[PDB]
């Protein structure tokens, strides 16, 4: 019981000497369409994102009781915001203020 799972991947490129954090806030909205657009953009580029603030059940959603907020991993913090600005829409973007 338990086959020999032996894989190997050699990669050592730890040149990132900074970035003490993890997550930063990008934008927010309750609009299902906008949330789908931004989601597809980040998902399509394999960008580690977080749009799950709170999620209302799929049994007929409300008009604006549950708003979501879009964060991404600081690994691609500038990259995701670059994408959303350059080839997304650039509008509801907020900073870590």
């Amino acid at each position: 019981m338990g086959s020999s799972h032996h894989h190997h991947h050699h990669s050592s490129g730890r040149e990132n000497l900074y970035f003490q954090g993890h997550l930063r806030e990008l934008l927010r909205t309750n609009d299902a369409v906008l949330l789908s657009a931004v989601g597809a953009l980040l998902d399509g580029a394999d960008i580690g994102h977080l749009v799950l603030d709170q999620n209302m059940s799929i049994l007929e959603g409300s008009l604006g009781v549950i708003p979501r907020r879009v964060l991404v991993h600081e690994d691609d913090l500038a990259g995701a915001r670059r994408l959303l600005t350059d080839a997304g829409l650039a509008h509801e973007l907020r900073s870590d203020d």
